[PDB]
């Protein structure tokens, strides 16, 4: 081997006396001139192959000639002219006669031979579309140094005036060296875009398939999007266009592709793991790499200390040494962080595209489902699937490889912790053994209690949801305390399993904390222990911390990790048995064009079964029926003949058992349920199509929508708001025809439609549209409907029974034969600083303070637990054993288990103010809402309730005090280890102000647009979903238009547009973890630094315990910024909850002061002076001096025309509205001046509104519980439903369903009547209750009141004249003033409006 580089093989190729021993180090000749030349044509080569198959397998175009990339091939050129010159010289010598070794001829071939490939690199890369490379910038960095290597070895070797250098070979060197630094120096810029580009046009490219290779690992591309994020806001419109890597319609067709492929390979069940391993696992395998190079260098750091380590007792070691190693630990540690977080891009991306592929797999899936399939599942079920499933599968990419990781670095970890450590390192491994088991029942038992959680949240939820619609009932009838602690009551349960949870948090934290230290422990104790000899040095020490440091992560991520993959497996087996499902044959029902003549009617059928399942009863038998072009025909048929299936069939939706069917031309499908979208209404109509105002103003002015808009507020351009905001079940019909009528198709196959519309309306659309003069006067339009009162305008009527198509004809033959359909007519027709100290207050201020201390005490206790290993690894050998060893180790596991015990008083602490703080502010934001005056519910809208009380209070729960832990256990490591340096190394305060104020201040930028962009992600989630449902909804239609393209196409958009705000915000992350990791890196450098200029005086034990926390700061920094950004992100949640404290609340409730007497409604008196009220201020009154003083016991009724105000009258009536004018007094009394509900009580009513709750109907009977059973069914007998009532399982027990539903319209309308019977208060009312039930329930009132209700006043709002007909008095009004008063039969007498209504 020394042949090979001298003549005699005299220079040595590795003198440890010239390289590693000495103050001026050197690397040998041989060394040079071969393995200096060797690194970077090794490297050139190795990555030569692999590189050319990947631009032979990925191209971006082709790059024009430009001057750059001319000069590069230049220079190329040129040093392989200036590298085969060394070996022209060498054989002329050679041939002139010196005897020259192989190393002196070979050398500068290899050079050459690795500089023409560079060379043709460049013009491989200019041809494939490369602007920046990676490779090329790689292998001139490398070159680069080891030149500089080199040259160095030769500007020292040429100083000298002893040796006579060659000048020839070192001219040439020095021209190599020049060049290969221009190279370098031409390697970071950029080429010219290609030529062939196409997509140049999009004003807002991702800055990413135009960055250099620098800008792309350190992220610098997103640099002006994180400061645009603190100049002004970030809206949609700045978030850049998706790579077209990324985008759906690059990332579905694959996905599908190879899903048909595996299904077809099946017909054994398809196996979607195999298909999601076949399309993701080339761009994710890179993952694998990055992170096994990562693990790889984590553990650089603790060997770098052990050396180092080494260096600072040496003191006998040149001064440069502990440079050497401060340069590889920076390096190391810089390598490390980029590598890492190209590997977690890698993840996120491939998480992103496994979302989009799944997503519009989904999608497209579900308008080919056969009926079945989707019978089989709810429509929840079917949403969850993007909205659960996918997303695990998304956020489980970004940790699947720990699966393998935690494993490797444990075991490299053990396996480090022996060579250095002997067979102690048992001791540790049995703690973690002992971890395993106690995570992994912890994070059992946090979904056991996640479980409950929900469980009990979602009912919270349904009540909350009840009370906000029933809001008004609720404050007629003073019921608010009641429900108010039935809320309070599930949130008591809610907040036991929460602490529970608390609990194992807990010892969640404590593991967490103190896995290092216990393993710690463990070890030294056996170490110290099992043998004298055993010596406590420094890098025994403080090299197993490291390496316990970096061991933790793994164990307890470990646990995690497993449970993911296992929640990932079952949402995999959901979105597999959905993607497998039985599809719609698309060839069943043989279509044709408009113009293909075969055959002259729209449709022809054959004997053809149809059934919804593949082996149920056939619901249709043996149809035939051909309707010629245009023909109207009409089957009618009793329920359940099969009359809903024949349109439902010729669309396609059934299943073909066996027959033949055609449909010649465009179909157009109006099912008796009616399905509207969440656009606006002309929107709706129009249903993507180019308007044409004509046809629409005819088609609106047919169907009878003029009448519909003109209550509408905005028109058809009116927002249909949140699934059909106001439209009414005539209203969506009308709206669905003209949907029908606008597409203008051939076949009009309407589906019983005009049944939700009065017979006028209706015969007005059959006239207008459907008539034989309408609209649809040349189309072939099917009919499938009820009223007979058409029939005779038909063209043919055809009957059915069970399936089977009765008779067929016209109706002149269909009465004539006297045939079935004779039988069926004769037979039917027969944040500013305050939030944080408002949620401090909520938490205590003495508990506040208690985590303060526990989270000192426990960081405190860490600190001095590691100054005390450090002294004690500074005990001096005396006679070949250390002294104080009992003693010390005594004081180390004293510190270590205090600081144990104060995690665990901290995390129970905070968790405990968690529990105070979400009960407090939920019960304020109770009582804040159920005070607010009604006009707070008209007002804002239900969805900012729910919101608040579902999500804002969640946060408030079960995330803000994580976050606050995880913010002051990073904080306080972070201040910890600059405490440990400063103090070793007192001469780094100098890197502080260089280091922090002005590159932590990273974070404005990052907080600042991370918080943006987290919310256009969030606020861009629900839409994809909100399709989804919206097209599950309404498939058939979809299916029948032939419009599944343009739904296709919408869901991509929108899964897009949500993809355009999750890939910024990831990108962002990595943004700022490699400028902080930069500067834990540079933390890392200075400490360790500093800790070589000063050995002399340092300790040996102090650089250790400095260096060690200098490798957690990079992870502490990165940690501390993302969970500022998240308080501030969750701590809005506080303000959130806090809205509502200051708005206009009721007014008080109960005044002792002027307290009522128990028999306040004692003569049920009603005086009215002048009152007058106003829906609002901006408004005019409603009540113009309405005077009267009523004589209690009357039973007088309110009657006028729209825009009276008897609705106005009750309002003011039990003071829903202060009183805006004038005065209603009672008994002597002001209700302006009485207690709310001391007086609400006293006044019945029976709202016009049916409404129940959720409970044993007891409950709606007695909400306060203040009434026995025998009163109770007193009044249900005396309500005339005690029969049926014992007719019930739980005679007063029967539990309802919710909002009363189990009980008919009449039922709840005798409920209210009884619910006035046990009330039994003075003075009554009954708000148009004989518009909503029958006679008998007026009448039962009636009795009531001339035999239960005869003490009672009464004051009755109704528009059945006839309901108040026999009362004492009557009174009408408009425009706000009274309009007459006295007796109702006087009225008549007098010819006035009432003269007129009964005309009426
Ligand atoms: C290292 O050792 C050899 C003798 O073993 C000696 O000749 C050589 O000069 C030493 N290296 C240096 C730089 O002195």
């Amino acid at each position: 081997l020394r042949d090979f580089c001298s003549v005699d093989g005299s220079d040595l190729f590795w003198e440890w006396n010239v390289t590693w021993n000495t103050s001026n180090p050197d690397f040998t000749k041989c060394f040079q001139n071969t393995v200096l030349v060797w690194v970077p044509c090794s490297y050139l080569w190795v990555c030569f192959p692999f590189y050319f198959l990947y631009l032979s397998h990925h191209d971006r175009g082709y790059i024009q000639m430009t001057h750059l990339n001319k000069a590069k091939t230049a220079l190329g050129f040129l040093l392989w002219i200036v590298c085969w010159a060394d070996l022209f010289y060498s054989f002329w010598e050679r041939s002139m006669g010196k005897l020259l070794a192989p190393v002196f001829l070979v050398s500068p071939t290899l050079l050459g031979i690795t500089m023409l490939l560079a060379t043709f690199l460049i013009q491989i890369e200019r041809r494939r579309g490369v602007q920046s490379s990676g490779i090329m910038l790689t292998f001139w960095l490398i070159a680069l140094l080891c030149a500089l290597a080199i040259l160095r070895s030769k500007i020292m070797t040429a100083l000298k005036e002893d040796a006579r250098v060659d000048v020839f070979r070192d001219v040439t060197f020095y021209i190599y060296f020049s060049l290969v630094l221009i190279q370098l120096v031409l390697s970071c810029f950029s080429d010219r875009s290609p030529l062939f580009s196409e997509t140049i046009n999009d004003p807002n490219p991702c800055p990413e398939s135009s960055a250099s290779f620098l800008s792309r690992i350190t992220f610098w591309w997103i640099t002006g999007m994180m400061v645009q994020g603190y100049r002004q806001p970030l809206e949609s419109t700045d978030l850049w266009s998706l790579n077209k890597e990324d985008t759906s319609e690059q990332v579905v067709p694959v996905l599908v592709k190879n899903w048909k492929k595996e299904c077809a390979k099946s017909r054994r069940d398809p196996s979607l793991f195999k298909v999601l391993y076949k399309t993701f696992g080339p761009y994710f395998l890179m993952s694998f790499l990055f992170k096994a190079v990562h693990d790889l260098m984590m553990f650089a750091g603790p060997e770098i200390l052990k050396l180092l380590i080494n260096f600072v007792n040496d003191k006998k070691a040149p001064e440069w040494q502990g440079y050497f190693y401060t340069a590889l630990l920076f390096i190391s540690a810089c390598l490390q962080t980029l590598v890492l977080h190209q590997y977690f891009h890698i993840c996120f991306v491939s998480g992103m595209r496994i979302k989009t592929a799944v997503i519009g797999a989904v999608y497209r899936k579900a308008l080919v489902i056969t009926n079945a399939a989707r019978k089989s599942s709810t429509v929840g079920e079917i949403v969850n699937l993007m909205s659960v499933d996918a997303q695990r599968f998304m956020d489980l990419a970004t940790y699947i490889n720990m699966i393998w990781s935690a494993p490797l670095q444990v075991i490299l970890a053990l396996y480090l912790l022996w060579l250095n450590l002997g067979p102690s390192v048992l001791a540790g491994v049995a703690v973690m053994v002992l971890m395993v088991p106690l995570n992994a029942v912890m994070a059992m038992k946090t979904k056991t209690y996640q479980v409950a959680h929900m469980k009990s949240k979602d009912n919270r939820i349904k009540l909350m949801n009840e009370i906000l619609n029933g809001i008004k009932v609720l404050k007629l009838y003073a019921w608010e305390l009641a429900f108010k602690d039935k809320v309070l009551a599930i949130r008591q349960e809610e907040l036991k399993v929460l602490k529970k949870s608390a609990y194992l948090a807990a010892v969640g934290t404590f593991t967490w904390v103190c896995t290092p230290f216990l393993v710690a422990l463990s070890t030294f104790a056996v170490y110290v222990t099992v043998d004298e000899n055993n010596i406590l040095d420094a890098q025994k020490a403080f090299v197993s911390l490291a390496l316990f440091n970096i061991l933790r992560f793994p164990l307890n991520i470990l646990p995690m990790v497993i449970s993911s993959i296992v929640q990932a497996s079952v949402s995999l087996k959901r979105l597999r048995v959905f993607l497998s499902h039985e599809d719609l044959d698309p060839d069943s029902i043989q279509r044709r064009p408009i113009k293909d003549a075969g055959a002259t009617n729209s449709i022809t059928v054959k004997n053809a079964t149809f059934t919804w399942a593949r082996n149920d009863p056939p619901t249709l038998h043996g149809i035939t029926f051909s309707v010629p072009e245009g023909s109207l025909v009409a089957v009618v048929g009793q329920v359940g003949c099969g009359k809903s299936s024949l349109l439902s069939a010729l669309l396609a939706e059934m299943d073909k058992v066996e027959g033949h069917v055609t449909v010649k031309g465009s179909v157009a499908y109006v099912p008796q349920q009616a399905w509207i979208q969440n656009i606006s209404l002309r929107e709706n109509i129009l249903f993507g199509r180019q308007l044409q105002e004509r046809y629409y103003k005819a088609v609106v002015e047919a169907c009878a929508l003029l009448p519909d808009l003109e209550i509408l507020p905005s028109g058809d351009r009116t927002e249909i708001g949140e699934k059909g905001v106001n439209l009414s079940g005539g209203q969506k019909q009308r709206v669905s025809l003209a949907r029908a009528v606008y597409c203008d198709s051939d076949v009009y196959l309407l589906d019983d439609p005009l049944s939700a519309v009065d017979a006028h309306v209706g015969k007005h659309i059959f006239e207008n549209v459907i008539g034989p003069k309408g609209l649809l006067k040349n189309k072939t339009r099917l009919l499938v409907t009820h009223a007979i009162s058409y029939l005779p305008q038909m063209d043919v009527i055809i009957v059915m029974s069970g399936g089977k198509i009765s008779e067929m004809g016209s109706y002149q033959e269909l009465l004539a034969r006297d045939g079935a359909f004779a039988e069926f007519l004769r037979t039917y027709a027969s944040v500013k600083l305050s939030v944080y100290w408002d949620y401090m207050k909520a938490i205590g201020l003495f508990i506040s303070f208690l985590s303060i201390f526990l989270f000192l005490c426990n960081h405190v206790a860490s600190l001095v637990s590691n100054y005390w290993l450090s002294l004690w690894t500074d005990d001096p050998i005396v006679n070949g054993t250390q002294e104080h060893t009992q003693v010390r180790l005594s004081v180390y596991g004293a510190l270590g288990i205090s600081q144990g015990i104060t995690v665990f008083g901290y995390s129970m602490a905070v968790s405990i103010g968690g529990i105070f703080a979400s009960r407090r502010l939920h019960l304020d934001l109770l009582h804040n809402v159920l005070r607010s005056p009604i006009s707070f519910f008209e007002r804002t809208p239900s969805g900012n309730l729910v919101n608040r009380f579902s999500k804002e209070l969640d946060t408030v729960d079960s995330m803000i005090p994580q976050v606050i832990k995880m913010f002051m256990g990073s904080l306080f490591n972070v201040i910890g280890a600059c405490i440990i340096i400063l103090l070793a190394t007192p001469m780094a305060a100098v890197i502080i102000p260089p280091l922090g104020l002005i590159y932590f201040f990273v974070q404005r930028f990052y907080v600042a647009s991370s918080r943006q962009l987290k919310r256009l992600e969030s606020v861009s989630r629900s839409p994809v979903y909100s399709h989804f449902n919206e097209t599950l909804l309404g498939v058939s239609v979809i299916r029948a238009f032939e419009e599944q393209e343009r739904f296709i196409r919408q869901s991509d958009l929108k899964v897009d547009e949500n993809q355009k705000a999750y890939y910024p915000s990831i990108v962002a992350n990595r943004w700022l973890a490699v400028r902080l990791e930069c500067v834990g890196n540079c933390i890392v450098l200075f400490a360790s630094l500093f800790a070589v200029i000063s050995r002399h005086s340092l300790s040996a034990g102090l650089v250790g315990l400095s260096v060690s926390y200098s490798l957690q700061v990079t992870t502490y920094l990165n940690w501390l910024v993302r969970m500022s950004s998240e308080m501030e992100t969750n701590i809005v949640a506080v303000e959130r909850l806090k809205e509502y404290s200051e708005t206009e609340k009721e007014a008080p409730w109960q005044i002792q002061d002027m307290a009522p007497p128990k028999d306040w409604p004692q003569v049920g008196r009603v005086e009215f002076r002048d009152y007058g009220l106003r829906y609002r201020e901006d408004l005019d009154l409603v009540l113009k001096h309405i005077n009267v003083t009523i004589d209690g016991g009357e039973k007088v009724g309110i009657v006028g025309r729209t825009g009276a105000g008897k609705s106005s009258l009750t309002l003011g009536l039990f003071r829903i509205k202060e009183s805006a004018e004038g005065e209603i007094i009672i008994d002597d009394i002001n209700i302006a001046k009485i207690g709310l509900h001391d007086l609400r009580f006293k006044i019945t009513i029976i709202p016009q509104d049916p409404v129940l709750f959720s409970g044993s109907l007891r409950m709606n009977l007695d909400p306060f519980s203040q009434y026995s059973d025998e009163e109770v069914w007193t009044s249900l007998e005396l309500a005339h439903l005690k029969g049926f009532v014992s007719a019930l399982p739980d005679k007063l027990n029967h539990e309802c369903a919710e909002g009363g539903e189990n009980l008919s319209v009449g039922q709840r309308q005798l409920v209210c009547l009884a619910r006035a019977l046990l009330r039994k208060t003075k003075i009554l009312v009954l708000d148009e209750a004989t518009a909503a039930v029958d006679l008998e329930t007026d009448d039962l009132i009636q009795s009531t009141i001339r035999t239960q209700f005869d003490d009672c006043t009464v004051l009755t709002i109704a528009h059945r004249l006839n309901t108040i007909m026999d009362y004492t008095r009557v009174i009408v009004l408009d425009k706000g003033e009274i309009q007459e008063w006295g007796s109702p039969s006087d009225l008549l007498q007098q010819r006035g409006l009432f003269y007129s209504m009964a005309k009426d």
